[PDB]
């Protein structure tokens, strides 16, 4: 049938590798690129066609205890290890990480309708917000 | 409050190069993780925390018309400048992207639920397939 129209998520990607290489796409965003997964949307009206294509991947898992010590591999960052440990500071849940790099940690809580998210290495600081779905 | 319960969507991420730069992650790795949008769903149980976390980017938006050639920007891919012209055959979208790299372009159909893109750069063919949501 010719009606594309609709949602589409991928389920297999045989040969990335040798067509983005042969577009001349580096190997290093040739490993990142294999690892996500497309979702296509296409928005069809007789022969015209939108297609919006976003791709996703996945992080990490990470399960904790507030007030347990816990091995964190940062495979979706640096690939290290640290030592990360959760505690309660009032409604803050603060992370030290503890490791190679001086001053790693994370901070998060929540402000009405909003979680904030602040990671610390060195003197770098990332602040990050997000909202509900 | 300490309910950090949710499925999270990020609208806010303020120097996560600097902080990337901080745990060396090289320039590759941060040019696609700077433009990633997270969305992170906390299950949590008292002091009991499950987080997974997924990120997702933009790849291309294509707006064409069959048999009317458009110029198209390959940003998602090498971002090269191409010259795509697609036309039906049967229920079959062909399209040639006439440009600096020779024998270009892709092919897209349905079968069932089921959608087949594949890609083609010189010898090279990629295949994808996605299900229909
Ligand atoms: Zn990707």
């Amino acid at each position: 049938t010719r009606d594309q129209n609709g949602t589409w998520e991928m389920e297999s990607n045989e040969n990335f590798e040798g067509y983005m290489k042969a577009l001349d796409i580096d190997f290093c965003t040739r490993k990142i690129a294999v690892r996500c997964t497309q979702t296509k949307v296409i928005d069809q009206d007789g022969d015209n066609f939108k297609d919006k294509t976003t791709s996703t991947h996945r992080n990490y898992d990470v399960d904790f205890t507030v007030g347990v010590e816990f091995d964190e591999y940062t495979k979706s960052l640096d690939n290290r290890h640290v030592k990360a440990l959760v505690t309660w500071e009032g409604d803050v849940l603060v992370c030290v990480q503890k490791g190679e790099k001086e001053n790693r940690g994370w901070k998060k809580w929540i402000e009405g309708d909003k979680l904030y998210l602040e990671l610390t290495c060195g003197d770098q600081v990332c602040r990050q917000v997000f909202k509900k779905k």
